[PDB]
C-alpha cells in the first residue's frame, strides 16, 4: 500500500498547515500536508486523531475527526469549530485549542497522533465496534444506519457517509438527522445536499435547527421523538443508530427518544 503516516498511536507526527477554508462564521476546514504527497494518514473509517500543543503554559490535547480518508494521498482535512473569546457569557475565555488553530499561519505545524476510537467501518454495511477500550470488536453488519449529529458531531458521520457512497457495491442506506443552532450553522450544507442529489437511494437527509428561519421545510427545536421516528429507519429494520454531538444532546434528546421509538441499546453507538 502507500506509505502510512500514523504508524503507532503513541508517536507524535508534526504536520504542516497548508490550507484553510471558511465553512461558516465559526467553523473552518483545516488541511494539513502528510509527510509526502504519496503518504496516506492511516485511518480506519470512523476513527479520530488527537492534536496536541503547549498553549499558554499548559498541555492541551484534543481529538478531531478527519473528514478525509486513506484514498486522499498527501493530506488530511479536519473540520473544526472555533470557540471565540469574548462571545459567550458563560465562556468568556473561548476555547483553548480551537483558537490556537485559528491563529495558525500557513506553514505552521502541530503534532498529530492516532488513530483512535471504538468504531471502525469495514465497508459493505460491516461495522467493527468494541464495547470498550479493553475488549474485542463485535462485528455488526446492517442494511441501514441511522445517524444523529449535532454541530461538529457531523464529522464522524461524514467519514462514514463518504466511505459508503464511494463504493457502488455498498448498498448501505444512511439516514442522517443533523441538528444545529440556526440555518447558518448547518455545517457543510452544500456537500450534504450534493450527496443527497447524487445518492438519494442510499442517503436520506433531514435537518433540525434550534431557531428556524421564515421559510423552513425541515424541523425546528432539539432532537425529539417525532424526528427520530420519521427520519431514522424503524426499529423493525434493525438499523445501527450512531450519535455524535454535545453530551446533553446525547443524554437528553437522543437516548430517551430512541427508547420511546423502540431502538434497543445494543443497536446504538455514541462516538
Ligand atoms: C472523539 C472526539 C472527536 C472530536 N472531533 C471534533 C471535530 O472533528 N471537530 C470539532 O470542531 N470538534 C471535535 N471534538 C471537540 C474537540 O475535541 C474540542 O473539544 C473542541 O475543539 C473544543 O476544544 P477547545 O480547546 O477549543 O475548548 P476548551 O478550552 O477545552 O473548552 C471550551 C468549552 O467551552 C465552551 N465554549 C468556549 N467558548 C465558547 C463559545 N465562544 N461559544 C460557545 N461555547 C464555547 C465549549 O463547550 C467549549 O468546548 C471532538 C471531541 C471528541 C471527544
Ligand atoms: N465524540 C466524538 O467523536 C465527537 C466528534 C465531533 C464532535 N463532538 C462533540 O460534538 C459537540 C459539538 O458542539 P457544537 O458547538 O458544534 O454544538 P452546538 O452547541 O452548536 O449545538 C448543536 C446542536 O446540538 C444540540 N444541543 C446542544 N445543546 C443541547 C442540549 N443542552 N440539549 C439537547 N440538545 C442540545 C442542538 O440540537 C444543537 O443545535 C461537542 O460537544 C463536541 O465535543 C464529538
Amino acid at each position: 500500500t502507500p506509505a502510512i503516516t500514523l504508524e503507532n498511536p503513541d508517536i507524535k507526527y508534526p504536520l504542516r498547515l497548508i490550507d484553510k477554508e471558511v465553512v461558516n462564521h465559526d467553523t473552518r476546514r483545516f488541511r494539513f500536508a502528510l509527510p509526502s504527497p504519496e503518504h496516506i494518514l492511516g485511518l480506519p473509517v470512523g476513527q479520530h486523531i488527537y492534536l496536541s500543543a503547549r498553549i499558554d503554559g499548559n498541555l492541551v490535547i484534543r481529538p478531531y475527526t478527519p473528514v478525509s480518508s486513506d484514498d486522499d494521498k498527501g493530506f488530511v482535512d479536519l473540520v473544526i469549530k472555533v470557540y471565540f473569546k469574548d462571545t459567550h457569557p458563560k465562556f468568556p475565555a473561548g476555547g483553548k485549542m480551537s483558537q490556537y488553530l485559528e491563529s495558525m499561519k500557513i506553514g505552521d505545524t502541530i503534532e498529530f497522533r492516532g488513530p483512535n476510537g471504538l468504531l471502525v467501518y469495514q465497508g459493505k454495511g460491516k461495522f467493527a465496534i468494541r464495547p470498550d477500550k479493553k475488549s474485542s470488536p463485535v462485528i455488526k453488519t446492517v442494511k441501514s444506519v441511522g445517524m444523529i449529529a449535532g454541530g461538529t458531531g457531523i464529522t464522524p458521520m461524514l467519514q462514514v457517509i463518504r466511505a459508503i457512497m464511494k463504493d457502488p457495491d455498498d448498498h448501505t442506506v444512511c439516514h442522517l438527522l443533523f441538528a444545529n443552532q440556526t440555518e447558518k450553522d448547518i455545517l457543510l450544507r452544500p456537500e450534504l445536499e450534493e450527496l443527497r442529489n447524487e445518492h438519494s437511494a442510499r442517503f436520506k437527509l433531514w435537518y433540525t435547527v434550534d431557531r428556524a428561519p421564515e421559510a423552513w421545510d425541515y424541523s425546528q427545536g432539539f432532537v425529539n421523538e417525532e424526528m427520530i421516528r420519521d427520519h431514522l429507519p424503524p426499529p423493525e429494520e434493525e438499523p445501527l443508530v450512531l450519535m455524535c454531538g454535545p453530551p446533553p444532546m446525547i443524554q437528553y434528546a437522543c437516548l430517551p427518544n430512541l427508547e420511546r421509538v423502540g431502538h434497543p441499546k445494543e443497536r446504538c453507538f455514541a462516538f
